[PDB]
């Protein structure tokens, strides 16, 4: 088996290899990648997204999301408070001002220690979820515009024809900037490219042990736990590394820095933090490998999580007998 400590895996492939796609997410697979949840893949020299960033900063924030926390400082949920709309220019500035910028620190296990002692206290701001993209139309090679769309591998899979879109999502983050334990809709793959800026430090619990991290978080946040079967769907809970090794849990951690990308396996839970302004994409995928993780996936009903458009095709065709159910939830 390979792979078997599921170790985080970082991939160099050539110019070559660069090509084709879904046969590099195979390779990786074939390598034990996917035991991890999570895998960084470092582009090869030759390429590129795009000529610049000089030209980024009127792209608009329609909705910025100030992150509040409650709890104590290793297992805390956030709220996201919607703030008046700014621009790109406008969040960097706000990001690098003295009330948001990162601090002061010798490396990134410092600046790490420093967030979870403190980031209870603050309330950064998040420009996530902006549909679009950054990659120029004519980079031909791991353009997360261009990728099959999930409609299609199903399509190609089962032969069933569905309805629905899949596109790209920009993130700007600033220090302290926050993405809760979760998995992908559906147990989906999600690549991540993070185009600008200071890095992005990643957690994730191997696929094989997800349920182990399921179980502690319904032990920690006991009231959400009663009020949903699926509540880390919310997208809402964090729990520090600290608290996942006092906890036996098993989980790997890894810092990406700009100009690489990150890719997250089917149902591979993953959590973490930006380090101080940045600027990725990501979008979802799927492989032949993920249809029984769709079939499987769990779900949200109790009416919070609220997703997307084509997610309801997916689970009228993968799970039938939830529909109903889910649906009611959507409503
Ligand atoms: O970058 C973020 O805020 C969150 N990203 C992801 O969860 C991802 O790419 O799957
Ligand atoms: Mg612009
Ligand atoms: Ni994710
Ligand atoms: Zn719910």
């Amino acid at each position: 088996a390979q792979n078997p400590n599921c170790n985080i895996m970082i991939f160099h492939p050539t110019k070559e290899e660069f090509n084709d796609f879904d046969k590099y997410i195979a390779y990786m697979e074939s390598q034990g990648a996917h035991r991890a949840g999570l895998a960084k893949i470092i582009p090869p020299k030759e390429w590129k997204a795009r000529e610049t960033y000089d030209n980024i900063s009127e792209i608009l924030i329609a909705t910025p999301l100030q992150q509040v926390a409650s709890g104590r400082a290793g297992v805390f949920t956030q709220y996201h408070k919607k703030k008046k709309a700014m621009t790109v220019g406008e969040y960097r500035h706000l990001a690098n001002s003295k009330k948001y910028q990162t601090p002061p620190h010798q490396n990134f296990e410092d600046l790490e220690r420093k967030y979870w002692k403190n980031r209870i206290y603050n309330s950064p701001i998040y420009g996530a979820d902006i549909s679009g993209s950054l990659f120029d139309e004519n980079t031909k090679q791991w353009n997360l515009g261009h990728l099959g769309t999930i409609q299609d591998l199903l399509e190609k899979e089962c032969g069933v024809v569905i309805e629905g879109v899949n596109t790209p999502y920009l993130y700007f983050g600033m220090w302290k900037t926050t993405f809760a334990w979760h998995t992908e809709d559906m147990d989906l793959y999600s690549i991540n490219y993070l185009h600008l800026g200071e890095p992005k430090t990643w957690y994730v619990v191997p696929p094989e042990h997800g349920q182990r991290l399921e179980r502690l978080a319904r032990e920690l946040f006991p009231g959400s736990s009663r009020g949903c079967g699926a509540f880390l769907r919310h997208k809402v809970a964090l729990i520090s590394p600290t608290v996942l090794k006092e906890n036996g849990i098993p989980f790997n951690r890894i810092t990406q820095e700009a100009g690489e990308f990150m890719v997250t396996f089917p149902y591979g839970y993953h959590a973490g933090f930006n380090h101080g302004f940045n600027c990725a994409e990501a979008i979802n995928f799927a492989t032949p490998r993920w249809i029984d993780y769709g079939k499987m996936a769990s779900q949200c009903s109790c009416g919070e999580a609220r997703v997307t458009f084509s997610m309801d095709a997916f689970v009228r065709i993968l799970q039938p007998e939830r529909y109903d159910l889910w649906k009611r939830g959507q409503d």
